[PDB]
């Protein structure tokens, strides 16, 4: 066989993808998900109930269709991302990244030795089908997107040096997490916070890299794709199933 | 500790109870629909991939909120009746019945001996909060609530013989099963069909029974509701998942 | 390897054996019970949310300790017999068995063709130890014990029919169930049941079967006990958990 | 969405197809044998500590492979068909088939009204994707394959009527099962029983439907194969599991 | 909806609470614990094999019933602390407590920026049942309890530095973990230890916090009630079932 | 009871050990592992998709056969360690250990204090068997092995220092990580790392301590045996049964 192609990584550099963030934690709620036609689907590892079991179930259930998978663990935990890679998951999104130190570990999670400190075990990974992925271990790489979430001051104190990490593929703007640490929590459509996501959109496209965002607010997600940015999730999974079951029933109460 | 009232059976006499459909299969959607405020809340286990602990993750659920809980088993299978009884189902919708003598089957396989065949162990069931619920094994039947499915040919040429049953609280119209028995497949909206659903509708009723129906069409939901019919169903997780999706996608292709 | 010997089978003929109901349905509630040194632990397939796969978890728990664990189907179905059986339960206590022409199907459910209908997949059965036991086929209903409950009228009616059934080890009467079908529901202590009780323990052992019963009573089970019943049950694990949790509560209030 | 097409089915009058037993009953080993490159994958449900949610996480992993899942039941159960048609399973292998009014039932119940008596829920089935396979209800058996075994002595008995039931595609000698129903248990490599099942194989294949069969027995397998039997296993993952870590162990004892 | 109102965190100043510590790690184990009418149920993260999951089950069974649910997480990581307050754990109780900056780190851990670093991701959270309480991002912190453990020498080291602690609602002195660390391991109703507890529980109500403890101990339990400690444990699950199954089965042997 | 003997630690001086690697993840593939005869199992934690309550069932799978268990963690996590010590695993393999400070802090993992930092929950703790083993607080390390893994150039030149680090009953070597830090990655069976690795034996056995290694090899697996290695893992569960379905397949492609 030969390893996976990341379909999500290629398109960093030739269209905008729209995308699905998956909170549901379980392999039946990602599979419908993985019907709709999203060019990729957020299996959270952080916000929503998930462990590498629950992640790798979402991550079998979603490979039998073209939506590209992205998995953010809880943080940037090298030992979990070593598990995260080994599952098979290609794209991680590595949450509240503040330094080009961070960042540059982050890199080296993803990469084996000599070059990087991914934990090798090839013979036991789906990332390598169980060695039924030949060269596995001299190819992986080439295949592995990493990007990482700027979401508070400290990481947009450093945004300029996490800029210039080589394998860093994409900046992630968090506007909740952001919209709290700039004292506007639960407000992010304040102009204030606005000004702000716009300038970091516009210098990470200026330095080479793809930008990504989640906004539920489709006007500030058709904003963002007029912008240019890569990677624009446009909804949640568990915001839909609520928001449709209130409007259905206010149809009869 | 008194039995949990069954608040499902007593607003079946007094007010007209709106539905909502759970085969999302999980405790955790089964707490999303819960948060809504549906009358009722339908967990699938005739046409969701449920068993009885995933029932009872769900009854589990659910049963923090007001929302009142109905079980479908997947046939009128008198050993499964009495499992998701034990795991404290107080109503059940038991699907395609089709004869007076099933129906008084199914009556029996809700309650105890002598008058029925519900098989006894109080002390190791969810249902008297394993004793905790004192007289449990005396009132247990005055929160229990039967509803029997008319979906096929022999259960409409039995329909006056199932509205004869002591017991049977309510019968539930499926229109999908019955447009498919009347050579209607996926065209329940035919007239064919409705003029059937309608006349159905007010014999149950002029029998004294609780009538009960799903359609995601608003349209029919509402002439349902207008017709007097006592539980209806307006949509289903799965549904309304996947079409909120789909939807949101649409805006952005 | 060689088969697994089932010591509660041969222990019938030669003492009397004291058992918990495991109703806890789950792996490490089941371990814990198989510290405590019970003759048999009865995993409750009936009236705890168990099925095959949880029965299986505590199958594999029980098996490090010597406490002989005996399975309990929701009912007297061949093929839920035949998937205990490959999961490896040597001892299978059947509810609700009214007729000798049931309690035969029963012993056939047991049984290889072409003497019985046991489906037959020793490679893949943990049963066989994955054919790792290499005669399974030959010897295995040597380690099967089948027991019956009498537990309804009919049952009683059938009382010496089901006693000269061979290949039926032992009948367990369920005080729950009979005294509900005689109209003493939840009153089991009463003259007019014990009564019955006592003469069927005499009748079973007269015939040379095994004699047991279930009851958290002291005083009853030290009588079944005098009377010489072969297998008896002394407690269950759901309500000594719950008693022991109140108890020590009203201590403080 | 088009249907899923069931290149099983179409296979049976176009090549030989290999099988592999899948009875490591998750979902990660399923993955695992996906990966092979077998024509076909049998999900154990009658020998395997399989339920209808284990198997639906199985038919997830393999979902994303070329090898076509085929589901066994644990009976001709009509309810857990539908539990299984609605998750998917595109084809079913029943167990002990043993009259054409059996085989005709199954038929029934893989075809929804009014032709069969299937339930009809495609709002909730993975198998319509939720209804994002637009016409599913109009076109779902077109892809639907049932296979009956013939494994008994009442089975052979029947065999000329049930090989004219129309909507059989394929009968499968269980040599296990048949060779214990013949008296020559866990011997079916004897001349009396493998005279039999050349016989059988030769009258599936003279009646236009596919023959099939499991050996371990690499010699009998293409035995099978030589004789033009259309689907033939000739392994076990259980089986194979077992032997590779007996065999590794004695190179060291 | 409103949030759900913390009235453990309420009652630190109204009244002494009686907990039951839970390590029975699943939902029906914590259901039965939840019937029984404890003030408080400690989920124990930290000493029984619980993960994010379970404790998520767990929290939803106990949701139905007045007894008030606290975590302990394994360890004061801020990230599961992130993880446990998102699936709707208002207590926390933090294990091996040892600096007032580590103490300033857990209160930071469980409110949002600016003042704290818990991630924001409300829409996903069953804290904020998806965003059905309107007002969450705003109010979370006011039903938010964190009580810290006091339970190794460098603990007491530091004791009036951790009371000094805003936002430290209660200190929990652990006698197992303590008594280890004082050379006197399994043997915390020394005179030496106890004088120690005393002492702390004296200088924790002094201060104007919460003290809590666990004691098996009816006496000692009765003691520290008596001391005025607000948040008294006076058992464990696991230790009931084990200590239940036991001396009921001496009473047979 | 008393606590159960860790027979790997007693023959780490006494004989040659012969292991298996088990990633196949779930209780039942661990259970058919344990009936081969492997001197022992690994529970990789690291590098195949386990958590704590996945490796607990796999214990208890194990627990009834004579193979010895021994758990792998995803890092020398000191919260994780107390976990995986108080679900019963008596024998821990610490990857990526580099330095005697790190390799001291391990020891401490293990060992409850005043002399260690293991978190005292022998009440809730499998390993105690819930305090059926009674003087287990007293007892434990004497049944507690810790192994760490060198793998790395940083392990390599601090060997010396780890090698003198009382309670490191054994040190790994890991080909797979060690190749890979060394500019080989996925070709250990280069002379360069072999020299490396024969040195690295000497060296353990010179300095009293037990060396261990994983190989696929058979050839070089038996030369680790011929050089004095005490554990030698000989191959992996997932390899063993890719290769063998892949072997059959071949046989009939
Ligand atoms: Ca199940
Ligand atoms: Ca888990
Ligand atoms: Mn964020
Ligand atoms: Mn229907
Ligand atoms: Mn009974
Ligand atoms: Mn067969
Ligand atoms: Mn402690
Ligand atoms: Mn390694």
């Amino acid at each position: 066989m030969v390893n996976t192609v990341n379909y999500f990584k290629q398109k960093l550099k030739t269209e905008q993808q729209i995308g699905m963030w998956v909170g549901l934690a379980d392999g039946y709620c990602a599979e419908i998900a993985a019907n709709v036609g999203y060019d990729w689907l957020l299996i959270d590892g952080e916000h929503a109930p998930n462990d590498v079991r629950s992640i790798l179930a979402q991550l079998q259930s979603i490979a039998a269709y073209p939506s590209q998978a992205v998995v953010r663990p809880v943080s940037g935990d090298v030992p979990l991302i070593k598990q995260l890679l080994d599952i098979g998951a290609q794209t991680l999104l590595i949450p509240m990244v503040e330094s080009a130190e961070q960042a540059e570990l982050m890199v080296k999670a993803t990469r084996y030795p000599p070059e990087g400190i991914r934990g090798v075990g090839a013979a036991l990974a789906r990332a390598s089908r169980w060695n039924n992925i030949s060269d596995y271990l001299q190819t992986a790489d080439e295949q592995i997107c990493l990007l990482v979430q700027v979401e508070s001051k400290k990481g947009l104190d450093n945004l300029d040096e996490i800029l210039n990490v080589d394998g860093v593929d994409g900046i992630f703007i968090g506007p909740a997490d952001l919209s709290a640490a700039l004292g506007y929590r639960g407000n992010p459509g304040h102009e204030f916070v606005q000004n702000i996501i716009v300038q970091t959109i516009q210098k990470i496209r200026a330095a080479g890299k793809a930008a990504g965002i989640l906004s539920a607010d489709e006007k500030l997600a058709k904003q963002y794709l007029e912008l240019g940015t890569e990677f624009v999730a446009v909804g949640v999974d568990t915001s839909l199933l609520m928001k449709s079951m209130k409007q259905l029933l206010s149809k009869f109460k």
